[PDB]
């Protein structure tokens, strides 16, 4: 059986939310069979819980939000990536404010806490949910899309304004086996372009960021003294947003994600379009391992 998976124990890290500037204490902690990813503001009396799902999304101007009511809680799509990275199922994620830590911006440190606490197994099947037919969404020149695939893939192309690094547009296709997200994809940072990031820090946003959380390019040149982790850096970066965003359908994909140009808000536009769109899906559970479509690594 492919099992359903939590962490063996609690595990605590502290950051900065970069939208919002302020320390937030986050931990996370083991939950049983059939919880799902469930993120809770321990601040507030009482406490609020809200379920990892694409109902629950609120806003997505630059990150994906979880609202319930009046309480938020910014920036899930870095962490929730590492959880469908390593095959999270069930955890509480107890947050001491209304934002996510950035860390490093990217989902490598989540991957670093989560497989240092340890991935334990539970006696239950994990459940797939597969695209059994093309989903697509547009709006302008932007293209989100599911199409059926016996596996897990996920393409991106982002169109910068100007040319960086003497061209506009960059392009990948990862097909995932179990160690592809961790080593190809996991430590992609976040980035920005300093005009952008003049203006947003003009309007009192981005308060958390700096060079040591995001990639700042200044015209067509990097201004982080060490440069890239990778030659695509920017578009595999895209790629972790969007298997983050996936992870609110609650359950691990099995097919092909296609943006052209796609963010939070066209990602969440798609997730929306495919749960309506239930003929396009079905879950599924693999009581063989070996001969799901998708592998995890050993917990
Ligand atoms: C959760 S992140 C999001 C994409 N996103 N959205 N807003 C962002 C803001 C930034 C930033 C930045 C920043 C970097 C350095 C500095 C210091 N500074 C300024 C001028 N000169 C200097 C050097 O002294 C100031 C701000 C990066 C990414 C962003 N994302 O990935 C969603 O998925
Ligand atoms: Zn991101």
């Amino acid at each position: 059986m492919i099992k359903q998976r939590t962490l063996k124990n609690i595990i605590r890290a502290t950051g900065v939310g970069l939208h919002s500037g302020e320390k937030v204490y986050l931990t996370l902690k083991p939950a049983p069979v059939d919880t799902g990813i469930v993120f809770c503001r321990t601040d507030l009396d009482p406490v609020v819980e809200i379920p990892a799902r694409a109902e629950n999304v609120g806003e997505t101007t630059m990150s994906t939000t979880l609202v319930k009511g009046d309480v938020k809680v910014d920036t899930v799509e870095h962490l929730l990536s590492a959880m469908a990275g390593l095959g999270i199922d069930n955890a509480y994620v107890e947050l001491s404010a209304s934002e996510v830590p950035i860390m490093d911006g990217s989902a490598g440190p989540f991957v670093f806490l989560i497989q240092s606490a340890g991935l334990q197994e539970q006696e239950a099947a994990k459940k797939f949910i597969r695209i059994k037919r093309e989903v697509s969404v547009e709006e302008g020149d932007k293209r989100a899309v599911f199409v059926p695939f016996d596996g897990f893939k996920v393409s991106f192309e982002i169109d910068f304004d100007h040319p960086v690094f003497r061209g506009r547009t960059q392009q990948a296709s990862v097909d995932f086996s179990s160690t592809s997200f961790v080593k190809e994809v996991s430590r992609a940072r976040t980035f920005g372009f300093m005009r952008d990031i003049e203006y947003l820090r003009s309007q009192n946003l981005a308060l958390g960021g700096s060079v040591e959380n995001a990639i700042v390019v200044d015209e067509n040149r990097v201004l982080n003294e060490d440069g890239l982790r990778y030659e695509d850096e920017f578009v595999k970066h895209k790629i972790l947003d969007a298997i983050g965003d996936l992870y609110l359908l609650g359950n691990s994909l099995i097919g092909e994600f296609r943006g052209f140009k796609s963010g939070h808000a066209l990602n969440n536009q798609l997730l929306r379009t495919l749960i309506a769109d239930k003929d396009a899906w079905e879950v599924v559970t693999f009581e063989d391992a070996r001969t799901a479509p998708i592998s995890y690594m050993r917990p």
